[PDB]
This record gives structure tokens, C-alpha cells and sequence, in this order.
């Protein structure tokens, strides 16, 4: 069954045995269609060690419509536990403001605020600002402004 086997690359996955887990995936992914193991990766998303997450989506993001998962934070959540920026990040910060989830971006910012570095201030702001959040879109580039970030320094002194 579809469903076994990819219940078996997710713990390969979850464990750090990456090849292992994609290759299985990518099985799945030539006998059946996307709308039929596309809820694999947001399952994935979920509970998956940020140690692990990015290796697996540059191996596999593409396969599936991550806009269509709900728990996008958790890509974010990885990418300030990481403490790093990547595609990754910013297109589930962008598919966040477009879904509308406002909390979500909210939480991340509270939690945020603080030992991330200024570009991930400043790419939770301008996506929180993005979502009618101005106060705590400041508060961070504020601190981003703080941490030395010039363009965040130029951004606070025009309001």
C-alpha cells in the first residue's frame, strides 16, 4: 500500500536516513499522482528535526504543492531554530501571508523577540507588515537596526 510505504520513508526521513526515505518518495512519485501523496510532505513538515527538514526539501520539496499544506510555520520555525535564511523559509513566509495565517506570523515574531540573526528580523517584519502587523513589523526592524542592519536602519528612520 501507498500509504505503508510512504509511512516508512517518513521514519527513514524523521531518523536522518535521507537517501534512504527520497528514494522511496521518489518511488511513490512514478506510480502515483500529486493528488494522491502531496498531504505526504506537510505530514512530513510536521514533526520532521530541523536538523533534517531543508536537506529533504531540496531533495524532494518540488514533488508537491507546499501551498497546499497548512502547517507552513513549521518551515519557519526551522528556519529560526537554525538560525538560517533560506528558500525554503521565505517561500512558506510568502505562501503564510498569502494563506492569510496572520497568527501564525504573529507567534514567530513574538517568539523571535532574540538571538536570530538581523535578515531573519527583517524577513518576519516585512512579512508581518504584510499582513497589517506595522507594530511588531517595527519592533523587529528596530531591533534588526540594533543588530547593525543597515536597510532596517533606513526602513525605521522613514516612519
Amino acid at each position: 500500500e501507498i500509504i505503508r510505504k510512504l509511512m516508512d520513508a517518513k521514519k527513514f526521513l524523521l531518523d536522518g536516513y535521507i537517501d534512504e526515505g527520497v528514494k522511496i518518495v521518489l518511488e511513490i512519485t512514478k506510480s502515483s499522482t500529486k493528488s494522491e501523496y502531496n498531504w505526504f510532505i506537510c505530514n512530513l513538515l510536521e514533526s520532521i528535526d530541523c536538523r533534517y527538514m531543508f536537506q529533504v526539501l531540496d531533495k524532494i520539496g518540488s514533488y508537491f504543492d507546499l501551498d497546499k499544506c497548512q502547517n507552513l510555520k513549521s518551515v519557519v520555525e526551522c528556519g529560526v531554530i537554525n538560525n538560517t535564511l533560506n528558500e525554503h523559509v521565505n517561500k512558506a513566509l510568502d505562501i503564510l501571508v498569502i494563506q492569510g495565517k496572520r497568527d501564525k506570523l504573529e507567534e514567530i515574531g513574538r517568539e523571535i523577540l532574540n538571538e536570530v540573526s538581523a535578515s531573519i528580523l527583517v524577513a518576519i517584519a516585512n512579512a508581518l507588515r504584510r499582513v497589517g502587523d506595522e507594530r511588531d513589523a517595527t519592533t523587529l526592524l528596530i531591533e534588526a537596526c540594533k543588530k547593525g542592519e543597515k536597510e532596517a536602519c533606513n526602513a525605521v528612520n522613514t516612519l
